[PDB]
């Protein structure tokens, strides 16, 4: 593998996409690399937990189809939290239908994704239509995509070819994809980012077929740039804590592996 | 393959479930094995199109997302066309996340899908958990789910071992799992419905990736149960006239088949 660069300078690399760069150069200013997983149902929660958390995180990742209150307005509020603290948006939509479809539900409808999110992410078993329709959304709005290589759950189909396939789409979509959701790292191109969930510093999964790895081993010993951590922040008493443990964790384990 | 069953005897089947059973008795009491795919932005035009066209349809496939105009009260009024006109509502939602999330975008957030979908669709790139998730909702809403075996678009990657795995996923979750969304019959097991998206009467695609192929091939060569057809009836000046044309087509077919 080639050395590792840090985030500061692969935020200058001569490819690296806007939305990026704008994500890794705040990473390296904050010394975090936590994407917070907000997964709370009344947009009261999920604005005091960006505020509070917001310092500690680079990326605040969003279902917005699950907030019972969702309005545009929460939505406003969000971003504005988003720019005091410096954190980007993630809409984990997981788009996956037909590009004529999937450009629809990104700019349109009740929630305008796109209007808010920097950055989406995409399922690639459609084919790269997928890409192609949100792309047409997304370039104008100077947005980014992540596209969803592997998957962290019990039995998951994103392995392999499948993989590979994500790799290659990504590649062929750089003016917009800017990295994957990912077990491991996938690609050895340092442009794209890796961002990997189901981590928790305990041993564990659900009974829904979620399954658990450490920050130490999923950035310092496969290779990924940023944990996304949902419950393991969100259910515990202290959240702020809590995140600032799984924020120490990346980063050490970041560091230790760019030696 | 073995002797072909009517849809009124597949009604019957020893195993079915009572959503796939209620679809075919209407199916063969009205003569339509046609679902439309209502893909507007409007909920007047929805509902004009889901009046005008009940009586020729089996099914009417919704994206909510794509409403601009979207309440609750919107989908209490397309329930009462369907109860009305004697057809299934289908959410085409495509679920594609981990089975604890899953679960809360299927019966919470502002749409409530469960509260007004017969059927809803996932993909089962994260593993049997999708299911799972799903069907901790949709059981004691009796409620049907149909899996994404294949697509219609360009360079879908839902082949292959794929296809058998979303296969072996519907028969071991069958008291939930009615069926596939796919391109021609994957399963022997006559329980499940196949339904079929990428359908026109003339030959093409769009710009997106989407291919199409005819009502006669599709059910008649593919041997699939039901068209989705979104723009071949939507785009047209008389969509009442369009939808009789495709619902003619695939029963056809369908007899044709039957022998
Ligand atoms: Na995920
Ligand atoms: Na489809």
């Amino acid at each position: 593998a080639p050395k590792e660069l840090s985030f500061g300078a692969r935020a200058e690399l001569p490819r690296i996409h806007p939305v990026a760069s704008k994500l890794l150069r705040l990473m390296q200013k904050k010394e975090t690399n936590l994407c917070l997983s907000a997964d709370v149902s009344l947009a009261r929660e999920l604005l005091q937990l960006a505020d509070a958390l917001g310092p500690s995180i680079c990326m605040l990742k969003t279902h917005v189809d699950i907030l019972n209150d969702f309005t545009l307005d929460v939505m406003k509020e969000l971003i504005t939290l988003a720019k005091c603290h410096e954190f980007l948006i993630f809409e984990d939509r997981k788009f996956a239908d037909i590009g004529n479809t999937v450009k629809k539900q990104y700019e349109g409808g009740i929630f305008k994704i796109a209007s808010w999110a920097d950055l989406v992410n995409a399922h690639v078993v459609p084919g790269s239509g997928v890409v192609k329709g949100l792309q047409e959304v997304g370039l104008p709005l100077h947005r980014g995509c992540l596209l969803i290589a592997e998957m962290s759950s019990t039995g998951s189909l994103a392995t392999g070819d499948y993989t590979r396939a994500a790799v290659r789409m990504a590649e062929e979509h750089s003016e917009f994809v800017v990295g994957f959701i990912s077990g491991s790292r996938v690609s050895m191109k340092p442009e794209f980012l890796h961002l990997t969930p189901g981590v928790q510093l305990e041993a564990g999964g659900d009974n829904l077929g979620q399954q658990y790895n450490s920050p130490q081993e999923v950035i310092g010993k496969r290779g990924s740039d940023i944990i996304i951590v949902g419950r393991g922040i969100i259910s515990a008493a202290d959240r702020l804590e809590a995140a600032e443990m799984y924020r120490k964790a990346a980063w050490e384990a970041y560091l230790s592996r760019l030696g």
